């Protein structure tokens, strides 16, 4: 679990979005595993606008933050689940680090702010859905 609260927006993993999120839908993309819903209260997370390949993510299965090097956002193949058939997930960045299902939603940050959220993992790897290209979140 976990979300990004920026202005009048809430960003979550699409596979974990609630009935409230769907009844206040702004945008969603299955290929990215993202869903953005509207909020009445003002969010104070800052989104980074950079090309950083290093940062820190929160890992709930260890109650710890870890520093990581991560790849540039790309199309990476992801195996079937109760949420999605076998497919390429776009805007995904991989890093060598611990993750378990339950860690999805953990924020990844660099010195410029919020980079993205945990969305995939396994085999000593962790995948993050990038949010830095969604320029409309600030405006
Ligand atoms: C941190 S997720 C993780 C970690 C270790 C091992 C396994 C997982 C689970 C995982 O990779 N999934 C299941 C959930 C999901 F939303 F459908 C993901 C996706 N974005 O398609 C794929
Ligand atoms: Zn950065």
């Amino acid at each position: 679990s976990g979300a990004i609260y920026v202005g009048n927006y809430r960003v979550v993993n699409r596979h974990l979005a609630t009935h409230n999120d769907w009844a206040n839908l702004v945008w969603e993309d299955s290929s990215r595993d993202l869903l953005v819903s509207s909020t009445t209260a003002q969010g104070c997370d800052t989104i980074a606008r950079c090309d950083c390949q290093t940062g820190v993510y929160y890992c709930s299965s260890r109650r710890k933050h870890y520093p990581v090097s991560f790849s540039k956002p790309s199309l990476i193949f992801v195996e079937a689940s109760e949420y999605y058939p076998a497919r390429y997930q776009s805007h995904l960045m991989l890093a060598v680090g611990h993750s378990e299902p339950g860690d999805c939603g953990g924020i990844l940050r660099c010195q410029h702010g919020v980079v993205g959220i945990v969305s995939t993992g396994g085999n000593g790897l962790v995948g993050f859905a990038d949010v830095r290209d969604l320029l409309w979140l600030d405006e």
